[PDB]
C-alpha cells in the first residue's frame, strides 16, 4: 500500500508537478490546475476514509506523499498538508457525521480546498489570546480578523477558531466549519512572501460574518483542543516537509557535486565539500525515522512530542541548507538551490516555531 | 576624529539618502544610478589620496564607511566595495604614474565607476585556471573569452581584468588589464536574476577580439595573479564589513521588535530562549567588529593583512547568516517582504561565497598555520 | 527500540544494570580497576555471549537484543559497555562468522560463558585510521605462525583471554596480504603492555602488546590467509553500532540526571529549569537521543534482517556528537558538574572517546560520503 | 612598555615542569607561587605604594593570558589571587591597604573570594552566611563552597549578611584571615581539571572576624560584583590560553602525524577545524584585550562577552580528536584542556548568566 503509494506519488510529482513548480517560483500564482490534477489522481484526501470520498489510506502513506512532493515543491507540500491535516482532518475528528458526509467528500475529491484560520495579529504563538468573536443568535455572528492563512483566496473551507465564551480564555475558544461564500467573510490581498511561491498566503475580515449554528464544529469550548490535536498531524507533516526540502538540498549538491570541476578535481573530491554532503545526508536519515516514528504513533497513540521532535529537526536540518556548493551559481534563482533556502526558513516557523516546540517537547521532560 | 567624523557623515548620508534608495531597489531591482552619483558628490567614491581626486582618508575609515553602508543596505555596500577596492585601487596600487592620472580621478569623484572581472564559467575558486587569452597584434592587445557573475556590470566605466598572456604558466602567465567599457568587442550580458543584493547589477561579460591598447596593461606580465589576490584582500575586508552591517541591521531590528512584541502576557524578549539568540548576536557582532578593524589597521600599516582578512570574511558572512534568527524573532512577520528582516537572510548568504568562498578561506588560513 | 521480543532481555538488562553494575562503576571510577567480577558475575546471568548461537554456548538471540545490552548498561557505565561491546563484536563475533566449526567449539563456549575474555587486536602506533598499513607479521616457520611487532590501544587488555589479532602475511599486497589470528594469551614471546592512563572509561584496561617471535598454531588462523582487512571492517560494521549504543547510553544518562538535578536545584526563588536557557538545552538533549536512538536500532534492525555499513556509519557519528553534547549536562549542574563525587563530569570524559575509536568520525564521514558519491 | 616575554620566559622554564608535577600529584604548588612570587608575578595591577608592580590591566591580563597556554591551573590561581582575593581591598578597602596588600603583592601571602555557598552560587545575593556584630567583634556562621586557593590562602575575602531581611542589599563583604578563631577549612574537593588548584569547602562557626570589614555595610554584593568583572575577563584570558595550547599542539601533531600516505593536516576534514580555532582563537583575544583595555582606560557587558566567547570557543578544543587514540591519553598534553576547559564555561558567573547579563544591556 505504502511503497505502492511512494512510487505513485513520485511519478506524479516528476512528472506534473514539477512542470508546475517552475511556473509558481516564476509567476507566484497559486496552481489551480495542477490541485485539481492532483484531485483526480486521488491526492486530496488520502488518509480520510473512502466512506466519506477519499483514499482510504493511512497516515504513514500521507506523509509519505507530502515528504515526496516537497522534494519537488514544499509550496504544493504545506497545501496538500493543510489542506488535508487541519482543514479536512478537523471535521474527520471532530465533526459530526452529517457534517462530514456535506464537507469531506468536495474535500477529499479536491473539488473543493481546505485552509484553517487560527492565527491572528494579536495572537500567534498564544494562539490562546485569539480576539476574534462568534456570537450566536440558529446564526453565528464572527467578527475580527486572520492573518497568515494559507490557502488564501483559493480555498472553499475554512477551519475558523472563534472565542463564544470571552471572559474564559484558551478555554473560551470554539471552532466553526465556515464557507468560502459567506456574506460577511471576506479575504485580503495576497501577502508577498520570502518563499514558498506559489502557495497563497492571506489576511482574513470577519465582518457580522454569518455562519450557520449547525457549522459549529463541536461542542463550544473544545476549539482550542480541536486546534491543537491536528496541528500535531500537521506539525509530522511540517517536517515531512523540511524532509523533502532537505533531501532536494542533498541530492541536488551531490551531482553538482561531482560534474563542477575546480584545480583539476571535482569539488566533491575535497573533504571541505564532501563532509557536508555527509553531514546533510546523515541528519536527513535522523530527521526522516523522528518523521515516519511520529507518524507511526498516530497511525492510537500518544504523539505529541515526537512531532515536535521531527518539526524542530527536520526545519533546522533544512536549514542547514544552505547553495555554498553551488557556489556563485548557487545564488541564481536560474538554479534550483536557492529557493531551498528561501523555502526552509519557513518550516522553522509556522505550525508552531521551533521555540515553542523545545517549550513543547521540555514540558513533556519536566513533566 | 577624521574617523569618528567619518563615521558620522556615512550614517547621515546613509540614512537620509541611502534608505529610500534601497527601497526602491528591492522593490525595482534597478541600479541606483542617482545615489551613485550623489554618493560621489558626497565624496564616498575614500582612501585614494587627493593627488588622485579622493578624500584623502586611509583605510579603516573607507571600511568604516562601507560598514555603516552596509547597515541600511548590502547591496549599496558591494557595488562601493567594488568599485574601490577592486576596481580602483589595483591601478592605484599597481598602476603607473600615467594611468593613475588618466583613470582615477573620474573613478574617485564617482564620474566613473569600477568593476573586477575575474571570474569565470570554468574559472572561480581556481580563479588560476582561467581561460580569456590576451594576445598582442599590431601594438593592440586582443582579448578573447568570458566573464561571469561580474559585480557593477553595465553600470561600470571602467574594469580591471585579467587574461592569459602566457597560457602555457596557467598561474603564472595571467595579466591584468585596465578595459574600458566603450572598447570594440568588448560586451555586457543581461542582468543576471539573484537570491538577493537586489540593486547591485551582476552580469556576464563576452570578449570578442575586444581590442585593448598596450598602455592599458596594468603592471608587468605574468603579475596579474598577484595583483588580483592582493587587492582580493582589502576587498575581503570589505566583504567582512558588509557582513558585519547586515548582522548589526538584524540585531537592532530584532531587539526594537522583540520589546515592543508581546505574547503570552509579557514581550517576547522576556523568554530566554530570544533574549539569547540576541546576546549571541551581539557577541558574534563585537567578535567579527574587532577582527574588521584590525585586519584593516594591519593593513592601514602597510603590514601583513592576508590571514587576518581571511578570518574576518569567513567570521563576518557566517555570523551574518546567523540572522535567521532575525527572521524567527519576527517570524511570520518576517517571512514577509513589506518587513525588514528576510533581505538580511538573502542579502547574508551572499557573503559566505563572493570574493573566495569560505571553503577557501578556511583552506588559505590553515595555509598560514602549517607554515612552512 | 522499537516495533519484539527482546522487551525482557531490556528489563532483565536494566535490572541487572542497576542492581549490580551500578556499585561495581563507582569502585572502577575511583579505582581504575578492571572489573573482573562484575564480568564473571554477567557471565553467570548469560550477558557475554547474547548474538551468539546455543549451539556455541551462548543466549541465542538476536543482534538488536544484544545491542540494547549495550545501550542499557551504557546509562550506568560506558566502560563495562565497551568492554562487552569489543568482547562480543570483534572478540568473539570473527571467530563465529570466519572461523571454521572446529574453532567455533574450542573457543566460543569460554567466551560465551564468561569463563573467557575477548580483545580486538589491530591498532598498532603507525597504522590506526589506515588500519591497512598495518607493520606486525606473521611468517610461518618450523610448525607455526610466528608472529613479530606490536599493537596499541587494546581494549581489554591483560583481562582477555583470546586476542583476535591481525598481522601481514603477505607485505607486499598491502591492506589485501592481511590475515587474521585467534591468539590466546599464554602465548609464548607474547606480551602485554602496562595499563594506560586514560581521560576516561575508568577502568576499561587499554594496552599496548609486544609480539616478539609470538608463536601461534596454524589452526588458529582464522579464515583463508588474506581474507583479514575484510573479516576486521566487517565486524567493526556490529562493533560501530555497538559504540553507538554505548554513545547513546552516555547521553540518556546526562539528560535523565540533568532533568532530576534541573528541577529540585531551585535559584532565584525558582527551579533552574523554569528558565529557557536551561529547560531548551533538555530539549534538545532529549531530540537529539530519539534521532540517535532510530539510527542506533534501525542500523541493528538492517543487520539483523542485509547491506548495514553507511546506516551504522551515520548511528556512530550521530550518537557520538550527540553524547559530547553532553557538557550541557555538566553545565546544568554548575559548579557541582564539576565534581568528582557527582556523576555528569565522567560522562563528558566517556563521552569524548565515542567520536574517536572504532573509526574517527573523520573517517565515518568519509565512509558515508563514499556511499553518496558513488 | 608591555613585556609579555618575561612572563612567557618564567612560564616556559618554570611554569611548565610544575604543571606536570600538578597533574600527577594534584598537589598545590607552594613552591612555584613562591617563586612567582620573587618574580613579581604575584601583585601585577597593584601599586608599588602597597608592593605592587606597578603595572597596568592589561599587562596582567596579558601575564594571565600567557600563563595559561602553559597550566589553567596555575592562571586561575593567580586570577583569584589578584583580582578577587586583592583588588577588592586595593579599591574598597587606606590603613587595611597598607596592612594586607603588600604581603599579597609579594606572594608572601595569598588570596582567596568566598562568596559561593551550597544554596547561593548564580543567585549569590541569596546567601546565608551571617555576620553578626557581638559586641565590636563580628561573628560569622555558616558555610561556603567550591573556594579556589583553598587552604593555601591565608586572605580571604568573604561575603556575609549584616542584615538578613535586606537580601542582597543586606550582604556586607570581610578581609578574613586563615587563622581565625572558628574558621575552618574543608578536604580538597577532588575535580573534573584544574588539577591542583586546591578547592575547598569553607565551615564557619562562630568565627571571629575584628576593622576587617570591608568599606560599608550593606556594600558587599556590590564590591563582590565589581571585582567580577575585572575577574571575568581573566577567566576569558584563562580561556584564550588553554584554546592557543590546544591549537599550537594540534597544529605540530598534524603536521608530523602521517596516515593515508600524506600527513593527517592535508585533509580539510582536519586542517578546516585548524582554521576554525585559530579564528574564533583571534576573536577571542580582541574581545579579551579590548575588554580590558576599556577597564585600564564601563567594561561589563565586554567582560562578559570575552568569557562567554573564549570559554565555548575553548571547549571546543574537543578538536583531543586530532591527536584520535593519542589524545585520549594522559601522557599526551590535549587531555588536560577539554577537562580544564569546561570550567571556563561554569565560574565567575555561568555562561547562562552571561547572556543573560549581555541580554540586559541590549534590551535597556
Ligand atoms: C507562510 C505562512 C503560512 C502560515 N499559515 C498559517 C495557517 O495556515 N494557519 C495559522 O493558524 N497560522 C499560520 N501562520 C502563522 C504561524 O503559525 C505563526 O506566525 C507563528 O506561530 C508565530 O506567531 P507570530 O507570527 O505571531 O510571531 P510570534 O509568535 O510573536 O513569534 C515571534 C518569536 O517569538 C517566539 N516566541 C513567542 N512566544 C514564545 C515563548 N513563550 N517561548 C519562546 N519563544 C516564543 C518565537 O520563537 C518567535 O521567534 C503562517 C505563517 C506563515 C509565514
Ligand atoms: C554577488 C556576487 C558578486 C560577484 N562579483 C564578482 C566580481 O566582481 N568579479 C568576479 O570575478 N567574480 C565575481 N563573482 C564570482 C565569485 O567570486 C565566485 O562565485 C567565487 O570565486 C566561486 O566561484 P564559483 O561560483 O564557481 O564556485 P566554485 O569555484 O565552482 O566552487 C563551488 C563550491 O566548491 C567549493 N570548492 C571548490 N574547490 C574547492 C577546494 N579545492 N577546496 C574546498 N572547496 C572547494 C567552493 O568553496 C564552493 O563551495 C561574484 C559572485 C557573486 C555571487
Ligand atoms: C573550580 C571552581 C572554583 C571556584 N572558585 C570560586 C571562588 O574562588 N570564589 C567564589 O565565590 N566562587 C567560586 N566557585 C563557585 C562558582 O562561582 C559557582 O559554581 C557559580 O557561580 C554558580 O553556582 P552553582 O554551581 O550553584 O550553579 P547554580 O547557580 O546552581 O546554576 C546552575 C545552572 O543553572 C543555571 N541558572 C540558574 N539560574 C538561572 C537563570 N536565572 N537564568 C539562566 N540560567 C540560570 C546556570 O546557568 C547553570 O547552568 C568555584 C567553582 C568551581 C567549580
Ligand atoms: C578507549 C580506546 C579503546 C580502543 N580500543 C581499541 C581496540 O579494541 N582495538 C583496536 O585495534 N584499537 C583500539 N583503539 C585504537 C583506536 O581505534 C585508534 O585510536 C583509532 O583507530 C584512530 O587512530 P589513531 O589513534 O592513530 O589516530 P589517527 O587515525 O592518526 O587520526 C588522528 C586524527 O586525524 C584524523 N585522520 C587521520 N587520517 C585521516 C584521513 N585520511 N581523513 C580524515 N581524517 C583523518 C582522525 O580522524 C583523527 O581525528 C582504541 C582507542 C581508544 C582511545
Amino acid at each position: 500500500e505504502q511503497v505502492m503509494m511512494r512510487k505513485m506519488v513520485r511519478d506524479f510529482a516528476r512528472k506534473e508537478i514539477a512542470p508546475a513548480a517552475e511556473i509558481m517560483e516564476k509567476t507566484d500564482e497559486f496552481p489551480f490546475q495542477l490541485i485539481k490534477k492532483m484531485g483526480k489522481h486521488g491526492l486530496m484526501g488520502i488518509p480520510v476514509p473512502e466512506q466519506y470520498g477519499g483514499a482510504g489510506a493511512d497516515v504513514v502513506s500521507y506523509i509519505l506523499a507530502i515528504h515526496e512532493i516537497s522534494r519537488i515543491s514544499a509550496a504544493v507540500g504545506v497545501i496538500l498538508s493543510v489542506h488535508t491535516s487541519v482543514g479536512t482532518n478537523p471535521i474527520l475528528y471532530f465533526g459530526n457525521e452529517e457534517q462530514k458526509m456535506k464537507y469531506i467528500p468536495n474535500l477529499a475529491s479536491g473539488d473543493h480546498l481546505g485552509a484553517f484560520a487560527l492565527t491572528e495579529p494579536h495572537s500567534g504563538s498564544d494562539a490562546g489570546s485569539l480576539r476574534t468573536t462568534a456570537i450566536k443568535k440558529g446564526k453565528y455572528l464572527l467578527n475580527g480578523s486572520k492573518i497568515f492563512i494559507t490557502n488564501g483566496g483559493a480555498a472553499d473551507i475554512y477551519i475558523t477558531f472563534a472565542l463564544t465564551a470571552p471572559d474564559q480564555g484558551r478555554h473560551g475558544i470554539s471552532a466553526f466549519i465556515v464557507e468560502k461564500n459567506t456574506p460577511g467573510f471576506t479575504v485580503g490581498k495576497k501577502e508577498r512572501k520570502l518563499g514558498l511561491y506559489g502557495s497563497n498566503t492571506t489576511e482574513l475580515i470577519f465582518d457580522n460574518a454569518e455562519v450557520p449554528e449547525a457549522n459549529l464544529l463541536g461542542k463550544e469550548g473544545d476549539g482550542f483542543h480541536i486546534a491543537m490535536a491536528n496541528l500535531n498531524v500537521g506539525r509530522i507533516g511540517i517536517a515531512a516537509q523540511a524532509l523533502g526540502i532537505a533531501e532536494a538540498a542533498l541530492e541536488h549538491a551531490v551531482d553538482y557535486a561531482k560534474q563542477r570541476v575546480q584545480f583539476g578535481r571535482p569539488i566533491a573530491a575535497n573533504q571541505g565539500i564532501s563532509f557536508k554532503l555527509a553531514d546533510m545526508a546523515t541528519r536527513a536519515e535522523a530527521a526522516r525515522h523522528l518523521v515516519y516514528h511520529a507518524a507511526d504513533l498516530h497511525n492510537g497513540l500518544n504523539c505529541g512530542k515526537e512531532a515536535s521532535m521531527a518539526k524542530q529537526f527536520a526545519s533546522d536540518a533544512a536549514v542547514k541548507a544552505l547553495v555554498q556548493i553551488y557556489g556563485g551559481y548557487g545564488y541564481m534563482k536560474d538554479y534550483p538551490v536557492e529557493r531551498l533556502l528561501r523555502d526552509a526558513k519557513v518550516t522553522q516557523i509556522y505550525e508552531g516555531t521551533n521555540e515553542i516546540q523545545r517549550l513543547i517537547i521540555s514540558k513533556y521532560l519536566l513533566g
